[PDB]
């Protein structure tokens, strides 16, 4: 994947988050500190929450971010898309893990209820542990993929399945 | 903590795979041809095995002492389907799922090639997004989980333009 989407991915809380612009911050509503009451120099005061469900998008009155462009983030993408979730592991070593998207699924993941769209990892016959497949930490990474010249980001992680396979993408 | 991603490790035109402390396996045609050592150890003090695609490097002392022994067996039953490990020199680690079909010489791009075929899951077309291999992923191993046990089962040889086919050298 492009090294410009990967520097757009921050480590936040217990996770990470994406940069769409040099406004705009998206990242899965569990991994967000419930403490927290400055963000990248900012007070609360200075910010926009979107909050719908394990979706949160951030709206800064100040470009935080003015290296980047901003780029298109859409609600999903068509059920058979495949995507790359961008998936930062100990080392630098940098994960694009392969998924191919579904239908939007209300499931209840380790007693959990989640709700977004759901993908089946295309790494392995049984993606469980951290060679094949994601780990808690993993949440709000991006799922992004391309287009005829675009690139475009879809969603942020909010959960997988205890055999790994299935995984859910919180969805603007 | 221990990963099969450690055991990836970049070799002559591609890469290659710890088996063990003092076992390194590999694709043929990216062995260096004018060496005197390979990872300090004079090639006086190492067992080479080549069969075809496939070589075995047995080391005198523990390379790799870090490592535990794995299973390494020729090839896997037919519909296995295997991760192939590749490592790119961005840094980006790309487990792609491969379903293995027979044992057979293949005719890939120009010239004739003998080991396990498989075909990608991601199988669109596999060129422009992390979706399918390149020419340097030759070396990359094939694994699969089976009971608690990891394999690794061949290692990367060959693939075609893209329709989604490759080729897995074995050892025999
Ligand atoms: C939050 S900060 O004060 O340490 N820096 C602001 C700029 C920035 C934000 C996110 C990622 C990289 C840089």
């Amino acid at each position: 994947a492009p090294p410009t989407l990967w520097s757009r991915v921050t480590k936040f809380g217990s996770g990470w988050g994406f940069w769409v612009s040099p406004t705009v911050f998206i990242t899965t509503t569990h991994v967000i500190p419930t403490s927290a009451k400055e963000f990248f120099g900012e007070p609360l005061t200075s910010i926009a929450i979107h909050r719908a469900g394990e979706f949160t998008l951030f709206r800064f009155s100040k470009k935080i971010r003015p290296d980047l462009t901003g780029m298109i983030l859409e609600e999903g993408c068509p059920e058979g898309t495949v995507c790359s979730v961008l998936i930062k592991r100990d080392s630098g070593e940098l994960l694009p893990l392969a998924v191919r998207m579904g239908a939007i699924a209300s499931m209840r993941i380790q007693g959990r209820l989640v709700h977004g769209q759901s993908g089946m990892l295309l790494t392995g016959a049984n993606a469980k542990g951290m060679d094949l497949g994601t780990i808690p930490g993993d949440c709000g990474a991006p799922y992004v993929y391309k287009r005829a010249n675009d690139w475009v980001v879809c969603g942020v992680h909010a959960a997988a399945t205890k055999s790994g396979n299935t995984v859910v993408c919180a969805v603007q």
